[PDB]
């Protein structure tokens, strides 16, 4: 129903803060991360619910989507923070890791590289912020008819916010397509991810009917 | 090879096109599938090989690329395939499998219902021929990209190429830009299948190698 550009003011309004995180061990490593993401989950509901289009969805089709994009969304949100530091990772302002703590847990030094690597791609394109909320949107929506609608308006979004940047119809669906082919990637990081913590011992889909509702 | 024009680019790509195996006849899962993915994969080589730019590459690069999409590359032509077939995919002209059929068969209980649905998706987008070997070659190129320059340059074109065939299909530039964008989504769904299929078979950059010597 709404403007190309009241869509990145919405969803720019709709951005989480950037949360606080509470040597290392594995498992002390990995204490950090559980309970700073937990926190940052709740905020993403929040979120999510403000994003065009969701809350008119069914909460069936609301708990889905955020049960299977949740990683996804954080960890773009994480290269999002650590674009302006090269070789690390800002997960918070006061948990800035390099590679070589990276580790500390195993099979984490692979995935902590494909989240550099999407950092500098980041940096190599100058993503903008109105670009980023978009495509962290598209995430949300994609990840899992009304719903297409809506994915066909944030590309619309995304393409008049590079046409008023200056740029000729080419360089247009060029960097468009750059864009949504790294979210491929992400999906990529988050698979890999959700083995990781598969691979360890023991709500979500309670944390997220309980908030949603 | 940066030089050449959108329809030079589909031209190529489409007598680049591997012929469709079957499985082996013997009328007296996993392993019929393990052996047509074998024969497959040999024919995917030679494909690579005639994908636009992929030859400028250094040969280690070429190995890293297609280990790391070639699932990919067999699950989209599985999709492809198996467009015409709904509820049911097409693994060989002679292995047709629907979904009980395809419940009982190893790890092939998740990824089933994503490929028909993508199958399901191609279909009702009505998905060209022209528009599938761009994205598959989209795939051979961008799977493996950041685990250069070149590779961009290549993937912009066949965007460019992408574009080309929405606007004389005749499709107003807002719809080109949309099912751009629709397309290339899905590629997000391929990866997370692959994935998928990874895994289960993980219970190389050997033989690739060896293949791309020729
Ligand atoms: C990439 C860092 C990370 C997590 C993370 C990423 C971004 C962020 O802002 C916060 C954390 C991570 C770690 C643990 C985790 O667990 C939450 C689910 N619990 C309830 C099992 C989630 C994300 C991670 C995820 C899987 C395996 C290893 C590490
Ligand atoms: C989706 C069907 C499939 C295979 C397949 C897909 C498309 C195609 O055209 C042909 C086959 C499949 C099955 C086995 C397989 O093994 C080849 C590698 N071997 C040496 C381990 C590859 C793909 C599969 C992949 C992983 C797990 C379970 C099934």
């Amino acid at each position: 129903s709404l403007t190309a550009d009241q869509m990145v003011s919405a969803l720019l309004d709709a951005e989480p803060p950037i949360l606080y995180s509470e040597p290392f061990s594995e498992a002390s490593m990995m204490g950090l991360l559980t309970n700073l993401a937990d926190r940052e989950l709740v905020h993403m509901i929040n979120w999510a619910k403000r994003v065009p289009g969701f809350v008119d969805l069914t909460l069936h089709d609301q708990v889905h989507l955020l049960e299977s994009a949740w990683l996804e969304i954080l960890m773009i949100g994480l290269v999002w923070r650590s674009m302006e530091h090269p070789g690390k990772l800002l997960f918070a302002p006061n948990l800035l890791l390099d590679r070589n703590q990276g580790k500390s847990v195993e099979g984490m030094v692979e995935i902590f590289d494909m989240l550099l690597a999407t950092s500098s791609r980041f940096r190599m394109m100058n993503l903008q912020g109105e670009e980023f909320v978009c495509l962290k949107s598209i995430i949300l929506l994609n990840s899992g008819d009304h719903i297409h609608r809506v994915l066909d308006k944030i590309t619309d979004t995304l393409i008049h916010l590079m046409a008023k940047a200056g740029l000729t119809l080419q360089q247009q669906h060029q960097r468009l397509a750059q864009l949504l082919l790294i979210l491929s990637h992400i999906r990529h990081m988050s698979n890999k991810g959700m083995e990781h913590l598969y691979s360890m011992k023991s709500p979500l889909s309670d944390l997220l009917l309980e908030m949603l509702d």
